[PDB]
């Protein structure tokens, strides 16, 4: 039902640098439409496919949009809707800060709470929230993507596989401890984007052993309140890394706060 004939796109340039894979931008001839392009030998198929599957799954206007897959022979694509200003981390970093001022920021926060609201209902779970796989266009509009390792959960958690390895600095003490993932451990991560979001797409836990990371968390240390960052949001941000996953908030009322914050 998705499948396209790969003569329909026409690939114009690479596109990230080599950071997300073999992806280029490309033109759709027939309908006369910019959209991007995930390409893959490299024995990485099995987890592609995955990703082509779970696209299908899901649509929300805050999370980037499967427009078709060539996945009957290789070269598989992936054609997603076109995302003209790239990856929030990079966009963030390289903004006006004139232009992206607080509210705008903001804005970018609830926006991508409400893709979580939304992945939280349907029982899914992203596995890779961070700025750099949030993507930005017009009008400040986000929209998460890379979906990965994303689920739909049997249960209320997940068990990644002996001796998976993940970005530490984004991901929850009890992934860590006991590769278990949750919609709770989505939450934490929530957290650590907001603070990248905060800093206008700062590093986290800065100069910090990824060693101690655990260590110092257990004992209590989290990163200190960006300037400029709302009390209100500092506090939902810390409601996030909560130590037990049942103590922190859901997407639910993360958005519902952010919506308020938006508004008041
Ligand atoms: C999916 C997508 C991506 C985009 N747009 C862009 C745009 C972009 N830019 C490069 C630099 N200029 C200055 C800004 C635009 N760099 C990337 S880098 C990039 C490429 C691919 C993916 N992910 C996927 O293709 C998989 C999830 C389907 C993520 C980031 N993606 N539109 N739609
Ligand atoms: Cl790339
Ligand atoms: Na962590
Ligand atoms: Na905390």
């Amino acid at each position: 039902k998705w499948e396209m004939e790969r003569t329909d796109i026409t690939m114009k340039h690479k596109l990230g640098g080599g950071q997300y894979g073999e992806v280029y931008v490309g033109v759709w001839k027939k309908y006369s439409l910019t959209v991007a392009v995930k390409t893959l030998d490299t024995m990485e198929v099995e987890e592609f496919l995955k990703e082509a599957a779970v696209m299908k799954e899901i649509k929300h206007p805050n999370l980037v949009q499967l427009l078709g897959v060539c996945t009957l022979e290789p070269p598989f694509y992936i054609v997603t809707e076109y995302m003209p200003y790239g990856n929030l981390l990079d966009y963030l970093r390289e903004c006006n800060r004139e232009e992206v001022t607080a509210v705008v920021l903001l804005y970018m926060a609830t926006q991508i709470s409400s893709a979580m609201e939304y992945l939280e209902k349907k029982n899914f779970i992203h596995r890779d929230l961070a700025a750099r796989n949030c993507l930005v266009g017009e009008n400040h509009v986000v929209k998460v993507a890379d979906f990965g390792l994303s689920r739909l959960m049997t249960g209320d958690t997940y068990t990644a596989h002996a001796g998976a390895k993940f970005p530490i600095k984004w991901t929850a003490p009890e992934s860590l401890a006991y590769n278990t993932f949750s919609i709770k451990s989505d939450v934490w991560a929530f957290g650590v984007l907001l603070w990248e979001i905060a800093t206008y797409g700062m590093s986290p836990y800065p100069g910090i052993d990824l060693s101690q990371v655990y260590d110092l968390l257990e004992k209590g240390y989290r990163m200190e309140q960006p300037e400029g960052c709302p009390p209100k949001v500092y506090e939902l941000m810390r409601a996030c890394w909560k130590w037990s996953p049942a103590d922190r908030p859901s997407f639910a009322e993360t958005h519902q706060a952010f919506e308020t914050m938006f508004h008041d």
